[PDB]
């Protein structure tokens, strides 16, 4: 492999809210497509449900049925379909945290991110040590 294997506690059994205290929002996936971070917690499309594919390994999808995914240039978008570009790699940060790596673009590290403004960050602007990757998995 290329990153460790320190797994967070929790199941998939029902949805949940991923929360970055870095700017203090949950991550979101709009129907359209889009991806980024809001602070509102009555937002519709901050509902998210995991499940894994094989240990460790997970799909991300919204509200709407799209699956979080990182393109070929870093950048987060919702896939209307289950793609190579939508499996994660979920682990545990900081003995706490959750972060996800693209599977994909693992070797590189590219982790899924939100800045302090809420935006997504780009894969490449992604590092271990950011607290843009730093995820607290939260019920609905």
């Amino acid at each position: 492999h290329h990153h460790h294997f320190n797994l967070p506690p929790g199941n998939y059994k029902k949805p949940k809210l991923l929360y970055c205290s870095n700017g203090g929002h949950f991550l979101r996936i709009l129907p359209d497509g889009t991806v980024d971070g809001t602070r509102d917690r009555s937002d519709q499309h901050i509902q998210l449900q995991l499940s894994a594919e094989s240990v460790g390994e997970v799909y991300i999808k919204s509200t709407t049925g799209q699956y979080l995914a990182m393109d070929t240039d870093g950048l987060l978008y919702g896939s209307q379909t289950p793609n190579e570009e939508c499996l994660f790699l979920e682990r545990l940060e900081e003995n706490h945290y959750n972060t996800y790596i693209s599977k994909k673009h693992a070797e590189k590290n590219w982790f899924v991110g939100l800045k302090k403004n809420g935006s997504c960050k780009r894969g490449p602007r992604t590092h271990y040590g950011q607290k843009a990757i730093l995820f607290l998995p939260l019920p609905v």
